C-alpha cells in the first residue's frame, strides 16, 4: 500500500508542501483544516494537475481527522505580544497533536509552527510518542537561504553548496560559516570575511526579509521545500545529516529540551544525534541561543 | 545563454507556474508585477528554495518592464457584469502587451487571462506579432480536468489518459469524448454513457467548482502547471498535440478568431492547426461555441 | 525498510533495467548471476554513480539466492531453444520464488509467453502475480515510429497490442492514438501499415545491426516501467503476458493482453471489442503460442 | 533549435553516456563510430525508449562525421599504449573540431591528460573549451565509499581532489564533508586511508571483477554531469582536467584541478590552500603526468 501523508494546514506552507510532494510521487496526501471548503479545493485543484505533470499520487482534502488514520507522516502547519503567541500556537498545537496522533501511532510528526522549538516540545508531551520520532523543521530552512546567498555570491551551483547550523530562526540561529562548504572546499576560500559576515546577517533576518517585501505574508516556496526534503528523508530512509529540531538528552550540555542540531534523518525519524567540536566563539553563539530557547519553553 | 522566462503577474496563477518552470531548471525567470514588493519577494522565496531542489535557475522579481527584455517566453497571467469584465481585463492586457512585447520581439506569447480567446486576440493585434506565436492557454486545463476525473472513475493511472478538445471554458467548451483514451483504447470502453455525460459536464464547470470551494479564490495549482507544459513544449520544441487558443484562417469554418483548437507546439509557436472530421453532433457544439466567443470578440 | 528488487541474470537486459530502476531511486536492487564477479563488479560500478546522479539505493551484485529473500518484485532477464531456457528459468524460479513468497514475478527471457507459463508453475504463485514483459516494447518501437513520422511529441503517442513478438505479435492500428486523436488521422494507410511491419521486425532490426548483440535500452525501459507500476500501484493499462481463463474464448495460457497491471499484478484484464478481421490474428497467433506451449 | 551533443565512440563508456544524457532531455545526441552499425543499433535501441520514460531527443547513430556538425558538447570516448590512443586521439578530433568550431570537448580517453593535451593541440580551440574528465569519477567513487561507511546519504556527502587516476591522483580527505561537517568527524584516520587507497584502486577493482569489461556506469555518469554543467551554464565545482598557466606552479600542461564548469567551459581555475604534505603529492603526480606528456 502507498505511504501517507496528513498535512495539517492547509494555508500557504501546507499546501505548498502538498505540491512539492505530489509531484515528487512519494505517497497519497491528506490535507486537512478547520476551515470548509478551503482544503478540498486545493487538494482538487492540485490533483487534477497529475496528468499533467504525471504523477499518481491522490491528493484529497478534509475537516475530518478520521481521514489522516494510519498516516506515515503527519506535518503541521497550523500555526498562526510574544506570550500570547506561545498560547495561541500552543491551544492550537495542542488541539492538533492531540486528535492526530491516536490515530497514527507509527508515525513521524513533522513540526513547522512558530515558535518552533517550544511547539515540538509541546507535540511530543501531547502525543507521547518516542522523542525520535516528534521533530521540528527550521534549521533546512535557514540554510538553505545560507547556501542561496553563498552559491549567488561565490558565482557557483547550489548543488555544490552545503551548511550546517544549529539553534532557532532569528537571534536563537547559531550559524556556523566554519562548517559550510563547496565541493567541499571551505566557502572561507571563496568569501571575504566582511562578505560572509554580512551574509550571516542576512540569513538571520532571512524571514522577515521575506515579510517586508510580501507585506501582508510570510514565506512558503523555501519552507515548504524544507518541510518536503525531511518528509522525503522518513519515506525514502534516506539517511540525510540535517539541521533539525530534536529532543536533546545531554549533548552540548543541554538536557530536557529541544533544539535545532545536526541529526541523521531516516525511516527512524532522529537516528542519531551528531556532537560536533565547538570553538569558544561557536559556544558563545549556542549558550546566549539555549538560554532564548530555554525561556520561551518556561513560559509555555 | 539560458532561456529567458517572463510571467507578467505575479499572483497565485503566475507565482505557481514560476513554481512549476523552476524545478523543471528551463530557464532563467523574470516574475513581474505592478504591484510593489510582491514580485520581488515571491521570487526571492522561490529562489532560495533552489538549493533543496537543486536547480540552478535564477528568479527575480521586478516593476520594471526593462527587465522582461530579450525573453524567449512572455506568460500574461495579470488579469482580474460582463461586458465590464471585458473592458478591465481589456486595459490590462493592452497595457501589460504594449509595454513588453517590443522588448521581446522574438518571443512566443501565452496568454492565461479571461475571457481567454479574446484577451489572446487582442495581444496579437497590440504585439503585431506573427499570429503563430501569440497563443492562449485553456485547452490543456480543461483536459487535465477531464483526464483526471476519467482516471479516477475507470481506475487507472493518469499517465495512460489522453483527451482532446476544443472551444473555451465553460459554455464555451466543445467536449469530445470521442476524441479521448486510454492507452489507445476509447473511454468509452470503460465508463458507461450516463456516467461520461456527468463527468463532461463536471468538466464544463469544473474551473467554478474550485471556486465554489475556496469561496475567496479561483484555481491556480493545474491552470498553471497547464501554462507550464506549454512554456516546456515551446522551450524544449517537443512538438506536443495539444488544444490551445490560435488564430483561425478558414478551419472549421471560422476565420479572423481566437479559438480553442488542435495544434502541434513547438520552438515556433503554432506550427500546425489540425483540423479534425466532426460528426454533426460534435459540429452543433462548435458551432454554438463559436458564436459566443464571437460575440465577446464583437463586445471587445 | 525500503522496497527490494532483485534481477535475475546480469547481463545487458539485466543490467540496464537496474540502471532505469536506480534512477528512479524506487527501491534497493539486487543484481543476481551464476557468473562470479560480474554482477558484483556491474552492481558496484553503478552504486559509485549515485552521487552523481543523487540517488539513495543499495545496487549489490551476488551469485548466492539467500540475498534475493523478501523481494517485492523478482526480475527474470538470463535467458540464453525451449529447452535451454525452460531449463534455466526452472533453475531460476525454483531457488528464488521459495524466498520471496508475497512477490510479483516478471518474466524477460524468449520464448516469453511460454517461460512464463513455466515460472507460474514452478513457483505455486497466484497467476495474478507471474507476468511477461513483452508488449510494452512492441508498442514503445510502434510508438517511436509513429511519433517519428507524423513529427509530434513521443509523450502524446499511445498504443495498444496483443500477443507476443515478431509474426505472434496483434499489432492494433485501430487502437493508437496521438492525443486521442486517431493515428489514421495523421498517418495514411500504405505507411501505417510499413510501421506495423518494421513494429514486426523491430527486434531483427537491431540484431542487424549490432550484428553480435541483441536490443536492452528499450526492453529494459519496458521492464523498468512495468516494475515501477507494481511497487507505486500506479495502476497502469498496459499490454503483458497474462494467464487467461476464457477472455477473448481462449483457456490455460499465457498471452499478451491488455491489463491494468498495479500492486495486485494483474489487477484486471480488459476484453477489447475486436472485429472479425483482429480476431482471426489473435486466433492465429494464439495458436502459434498454444503450439510453444505443448512444445515445453 | 534544441542543443546537440556528438558522442564519439559508441563502445561501453559512450553509450552509456549517450542513456544518462537522453533521461535528462538535454539536446539531441548523436552517435558516431568507425564500426558500421553498432552506433546505428544502440541509437536506435535507445531511440524506442523515449515513449516509456517521456523523453524528446533524437538519439541517432553514424559513422559520417558530417552528422556531428554543429554540435555544442562533444565527448571523446573512443580510445582503445600512448601512440595508440594518441593517433586515435588525433583521428577523431581533427575530423570533428572543424565541424564545430564554438563546441565544448570533454576527453575520456586514457591517458586522460595527455589526450587532452592533444585535443587542445588538434583542434585550435581556446584551453578552456577543451578539457578532461576523471577527477568528478575518482570523487564520485570516493564519496561512495564514504556514505556507506558513515551510513549517510549521497547527497550530503562532497569531495575535491586533484591529479589523475590511481597512482597519479592526489586524494585531499581534508577538502571532503558531510553537510559541511569534515569526515574526519565521522571516520578515524586508519579506516579513512583504507578509503583513500580503495579510491586509488577504484578502476582496477571493477577490472578485477568484470575480468574482460571496464567501468561505464559511473565514468559515463561523470562525463554526463560534466556535459550539463557546460550546456546549462550550472558553474559545478569541479575537478577537471584543465590547461594551467602557472596555478599550483604548473605551466604548459593539463592537469587535474578544481574549476568552476560553465557554458564557458572552464570559467575559473580555483586555487586552493594546499600545505606542505599535499603540496609534495602534487609534485610527485605532476612529475608522472609530465613524463607522459614528453613521451607524447
Ligand atoms: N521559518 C519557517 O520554517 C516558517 C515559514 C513560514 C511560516 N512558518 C509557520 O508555519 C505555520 C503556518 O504558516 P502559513 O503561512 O502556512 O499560514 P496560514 O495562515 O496560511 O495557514 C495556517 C492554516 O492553519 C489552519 N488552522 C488553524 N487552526 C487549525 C486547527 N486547530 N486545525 C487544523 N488547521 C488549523 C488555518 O485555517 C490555516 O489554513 C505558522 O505556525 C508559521 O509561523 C514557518
Ligand atoms: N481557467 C484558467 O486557465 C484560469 C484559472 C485561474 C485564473 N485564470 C486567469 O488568470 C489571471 C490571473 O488569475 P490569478 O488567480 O493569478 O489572479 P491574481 O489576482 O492572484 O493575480 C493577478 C496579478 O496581476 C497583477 N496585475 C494587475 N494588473 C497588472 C498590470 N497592468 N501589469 C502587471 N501585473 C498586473 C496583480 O497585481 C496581481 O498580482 C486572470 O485573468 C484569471 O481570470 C485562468
Ligand atoms: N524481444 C524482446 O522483447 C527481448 C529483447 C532483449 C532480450 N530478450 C530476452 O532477455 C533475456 C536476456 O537477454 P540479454 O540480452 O540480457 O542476455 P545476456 O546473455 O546478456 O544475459 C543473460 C544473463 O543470464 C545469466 N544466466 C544464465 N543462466 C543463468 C542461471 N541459471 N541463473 C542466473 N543467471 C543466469 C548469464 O550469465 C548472463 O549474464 C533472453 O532470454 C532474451 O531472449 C527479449
Ligand atoms: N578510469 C576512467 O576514468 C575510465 C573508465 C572507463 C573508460 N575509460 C576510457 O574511456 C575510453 C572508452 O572506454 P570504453 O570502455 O567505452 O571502450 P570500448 O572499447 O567499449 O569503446 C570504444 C569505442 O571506440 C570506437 N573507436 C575506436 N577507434 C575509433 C575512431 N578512430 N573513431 C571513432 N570511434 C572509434 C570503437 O569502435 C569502440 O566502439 C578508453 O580510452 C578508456 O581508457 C576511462
Amino acid at each position: 500500500m502507498r505511504k501517507k501523508i496528513s498535512i495539517i494546514g492547509a494555508g500557504f506552507v501546507g499546501s505548498t508542501t502538498a505540491h512539492w510532494l505530489a509531484a515528487k510521487e512519494l505517497g497519497d496526501i491528506v490535507l486537512l483544516d478547520i476551515v470548509e471548503g478551503v482544503p478540498q479545493g486545493k487538494a482538487l485543484d492540485l490533483y487534477e494537475a497529475s496528468p499533467i505533470e504525471g504523477f499518481d499520487v491522490r491528493v484529497t482534502g478534509t475537516n475530518n481527522y478520521a481521514d489522516t488514520a494510519n498516516s506515515d507522516v503527519i506535518v503541521v502547519t497550523s500555526g498562526a505580544s510574544r506570550e500570547d503567541l506561545i498560547k495561541v500556537n500552543a491551544d492550537i498545537t495542542r488541539a492538533c497533536i492531540s486528535q492526530a496522533a491516536p490515530l497514527s501511532p507509527n508515525a513521524v510528526i513533522i513540526m513547522v509552527n512558530n515558535p518552533l522549538d517550544a511547539m515540538t516540545y509541546l507535540a511530543a508531551e501531547v502525543s507521547g510518542f518516542p522523542k525520535e520520532r516528534v521533530i521540528g523543521q527550521a534549521g533546512v530552512l535557514d540554510a538553505a537561504r545560507y547556501r542561496t546567498f553563498i552559491a549567488m555570491e561565490a558565482g557557483v551551483s547550489v548543488e555544490d553548496v552545503q551548511a550546517m547550523l544549529m539553534g532557532g530562526h532569528g537571534d536563537e540561529m547559531v550559524p556556523l560559516p566554519r562548517f559550510s562548504t563547496i565541493s567541499g572546499i571551505p566557502v572561507s576560500e571563496f568569501i571575504a570575511p566582511d562578505r560572509l559576515a554580512q551574509i550571516v546577517e542576512r540569513t538571520r533576518k532571512g524571514g522577515g526579509e521575506i515579510v517586508n517585501l510580501l507585506k501582508t505574508g510570510s514565506a512558503y516556496y523555501a519552507p515548504a521545500a524544507a518541510t518536503a526534503q525531511m518528509v522525503e528523508a522518513v519515506l525514502k530512509d534516506k539517511k540525510r545529516v540535517m539541521p533539525v529540531a530534536a529532543y536533546l538528552t545531554g549533548q552540548y550540555g543541554l538536557n530536557d529540551i529541544y533544539f535545532g542540531v545536526p541529526v541523521i534523518l531516516g525511516a527512524g525519524g532522529v537516528e542519531k544525534i551528531l556532537e560536533l567540536p565547538l570553538n569558544e566563539e561557536e559556544m558563545a553563539l549556542l549558550n546566549a541561543s539555549a538560554k532564548a530557547v530555554r525561556a520561551t519553553l518556561d513560559t509555555l
